[PDB]
């Protein structure tokens, strides 16, 4: 994914004709890029109108970050369809236009601002659209299944956290990347310095700025968080700078969030051991929280 200009294009799979694509209103505006909600006519079946999020670049964008979106476009299409992985449906490429990357229509937006909203509906067992224990659980299942399919495709995502998992219906969570739609200047998750998300990120790629699959399976340790807080920001209070990082170097965590079991806090430290090799994998992750979901029901 690193080496992706050799990546096919195939047009008269993939090619979707802008005639066929209605835009509507912005759902995420960055600094280059956008993801816009649209209505495309026959994209997935035949003769039905669909809503889809495409992404796209906007006022400010060069022929730099037209060459990374096109990147992206070649790995989703790489990748492949996955149920927890936001799917490609078709995209714009033809000169004269924009370059318009159609993706899922996910309606209940990001997973971190929809826990936030669940606050007030939350019980642990079971209250019609409450949410339980066992919809977080899942959640984080889902995840790591997504996460499992991307590291088999010899891929890895470098920015997993709640802000980029969706929810769509029937509780089915899916993977994405907001990317140059998020506008990372005036976000406070990405602290100046280039803006990385230094709360999600494994201490190697901190120090070392090396991005293995593993480094991911810390981000994911942290999303676990962020889930179990039911969206609350990582670190609270603590501020992120110089002397945080050394704190980690020598192993310290986060307390438990308010909404946790003990099975899965133990999952958040394995994923936050400071070994790489030592973090469990995606595969092991996923057979874990399959058991901790059926001893849940
Ligand atoms: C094109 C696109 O649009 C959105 C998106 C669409 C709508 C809203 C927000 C984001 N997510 C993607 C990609 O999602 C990915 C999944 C796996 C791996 C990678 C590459 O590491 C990317």
């Amino acid at each position: 994914d690193e080496h992706c200009e050799r990546l096919p294009y195939d047009a008269s799979k993939w090619e979707f004709p802008r005639d066929r694509l209605k835009l509507g209103k912005p759902l995420g505006r960055g600094a280059f890029g956008q993801v816009i909600e649209a209505d495309a006519f026959g994209i997935d079946k035949t003769a039905t109108c669909r809503t889809v999020a495409v992404k796209m670049l906007k006022e400010g964008a060069t022929h730099s970050e037209h060459r990374a979106l096109m990147s992206e476009l070649k790995i989703l299409i790489h990748i492949g369809h996955h149920l927890n992985v936001v799917n490609l449906l078709g995209a714009c490429t033809k000169p004269g236009g924009p370059l318009m990357v159609i993706v899922e229509f996910c309606k209940f937006g990001n997973l971190s601002t929809y826990l936030r909203s669940k606050r007030n509906e939350f019980v642990p067992y079971k209250y019609k659209d409450f949410l339980t224990l066992e919809h977080l659980i899942c959640y984080s299942f889902q995840v790591a299944k997504g996460m499992e399919f991307l590291a088999s495709r010899k891929c890895i995502h470098r920015d997993l956290a709640a802000r980029n998992i969706l929810l769509s219906e029937k509780n089915v969570v899916k993977i994405c990347d907001f990317g140059l739609a998020r506008d990372i200047y005036k976000d406070p998750d990405y602290v100046r310095k280039a803006r990385l998300p230094l709360k999600w990120m494994a201490p190697e790629t901190i120090f070392d700025r090396v991005y293995t699959i593993q480094s991911d399976v810390w981000s994911f340790g942290v999303l676990l968080w962020e889930i179990f807080s039911l969206g609350a920001s990582p670190y609270p209070g603590v501020k992120i700078d110089e002397e945080f990082c050394r704190r980690l170097k020598e192993g310290t965590r986060m307390r438990a969030p308010d909404y946790t079991t003990p099975e899965m806090y133990q999952t958040m430290l394995d994923c936050w051991h400071g070994e790489p090799s030592q973090r469990p994998t995606f595969s092991e992750l996923v057979e874990h929280l399959g058991n901790l979901l059926q001893a849940n029901a």
